[PDB]
């Protein structure tokens, strides 16, 4: 998160911490949310070989009791989601054993918010500790120049006057708009000048009902 401020620890209790294993590879990162006690939601570009999911985190690097690192035991990516455009950039992930539920861990042109450990600048490295800022919501025209950018799909997040946004590692977080999930982190550019890319969750609800009712 670029321009943001270290979250009150614990306050976003259905934050999910993404450790991504491939076999070409070492470990990569992403965000995420609970929205079941046994189910995860985040983008689909986090997938790989495996994935372990750390819940009750703050600060990724201080092991504590609120800490629980559970097993993922099925993705389910999109049938659709595309590797080139990032359409349909939505994954769910199946915990082996739900969750306990805890203070630290539960299920979840307008301001909305989102949080993640990822990068605090271009150069910069992964935050240590969760990090959350608010953005603004654009017109569709805003990104634009993002050429398979659509606006069905997904929103267009972040003021392109200043410099607050997500970034790399904040894959897959939610974007919470008046205390509800609106969109998941996407993509953006290089440089990290905003607007970036979200997917929009209110397109993919009946995709995401399917597999929740299924397992
Ligand atoms: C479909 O089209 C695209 C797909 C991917 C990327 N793209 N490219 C990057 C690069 O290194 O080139 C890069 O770092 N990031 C990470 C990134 C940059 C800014 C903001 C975010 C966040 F969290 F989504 F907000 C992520 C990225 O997504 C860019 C694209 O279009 C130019
Ligand atoms: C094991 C570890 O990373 N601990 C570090 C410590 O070395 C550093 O001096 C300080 C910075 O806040 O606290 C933290
Ligand atoms: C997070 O904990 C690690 C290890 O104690 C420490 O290096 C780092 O400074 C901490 N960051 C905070 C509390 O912002
Ligand atoms: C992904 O998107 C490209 C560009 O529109 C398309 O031509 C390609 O065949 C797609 N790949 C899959 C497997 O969806
Ligand atoms: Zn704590």
């Amino acid at each position: 998160i670029i321009g943001g401020t270290e979250c009150k620890p614990h306050s976003r209790p259905y934050m999910a911490y993404l450790e991504i294993v491939t076999s070409n590879g070492p470990s990569k990162f992403c965000g995420g949310f609970l929205i079941r006690r046994n189910f995860v939601l985040t983008a689909a570009h986090c997938a790989g070989r495996s994935i372990t999911v750390t819940l009750g985190a703050h600060n990724i690097t201080e092991e504590e009791d609120t800490w629980q690192k559970l097993e993922v035991i099925k993705q389910f990516r999109h049938p659709k989601y595309n590797t080139s455009t990032l359409h349909h950039d939505i994954m769910l992930l199946k915990l082996k054993e739900k969750a306990s539920l805890t203070l630290a861990v539960g299920t979840l042109g307008r301001m909305c918010r989102v949080a993640g450990w990822g990068r605090t600048g271009v150069l910069k490295p992964g935050s240590d500790t969760l990090q959350e800022v608010k953005l603004r919501l654009m017109d569709p025209q805003a990104c634009s120049h993002f050429r398979d950018f659509d606006h069905n799909l997904q929103l267009c997040v972040g003021n392109p006057r200043k410099t607050k946004s997500a970034f790399k590692g904040d894959s897959g977080g939610p974007l919470l708009c008046a205390g509800a999930a609106q969109g998941i982190v996407s993509y953006g550019r290089s440089d990290a000048k905003p607007p970036a890319v979200f997917t929009r969750i209110s397109h993919y609800q009946p995709w995401i009902n399917q597999i929740l009712q299924a397992n």
